[PDB]
């Protein structure tokens, strides 16, 4: 079984696919940490040495490779996970999964590609992109209140899975 894991940065992905993947006795992978590791350079310094068309492909490719593995639970990254082509390809692999959080939140916890908190930035400069990427991410099979605390986000997704699939 393949679970996809998707929504913006400060969603919990990668905390929630931990738990996820030790209660399901699977591996857990997250795109941009395998991406980083494998090129041997951090995301920003990425699309500066190479241009970010190498680097929206090379995260795609990484999620193709991760996928060959029947069992697993993959965490994504914002675009990633804004990418149609991509949320098809997950949906003929397995199980994607949508960790929801409101405008709110994501204003509180998230922040730009220059660590700074959007709470500061202009709201224009990523209002649209917010409402666009969550239009995305809503398509997916399964779709979770992000808002609470990771456990409990957890045990939204196993009875959402358990449900599931017959």
């Amino acid at each position: 079984m393949r679970i996809y894991l998707i929504g913006f940065m400060c969603s919990g992905k990668s905390t929630v696919g931990s738990l996820l993947s030790r209660s399901l006795n699977i591996p857990f992978y997250d795109v941009d940490e395998e991406v980083q590791k494998r090129e041997g350079l951090s995301i920003p310094q990425i699309f500066e040495k190479k241009g970010e068309a190498y680097f929206r492909k090379l995260e795609f490719e990484v999620l193709k490779d991760l996928s060959e593995k029947e069992n697993v639970v993959i965490s994504t990254g914002g675009g990633l996970g804004a990418n149609e082509e991509a949320l098809n390809f997950m949906k003929s692999r397995g199980t994607t999964v949508f960790i929801d959080i409101p405008f709110e939140v994501f204003l509180e916890r998230c922040k730009d590609s220059k660590e700074r908190p959007l709470l500061k930035r202009p709201l224009d400069e990523i209002k649209n992109l917010f409402e666009e990427r969550r239009k995305i991410y809503s398509k997916a099979d399964i779709k979770v209140k992000g808002e609470k605390p990771p456990e409990e986000v957890v045990k939204e997704i196993l009875l959402s899975l358990e449900g599931n699939a017959l």
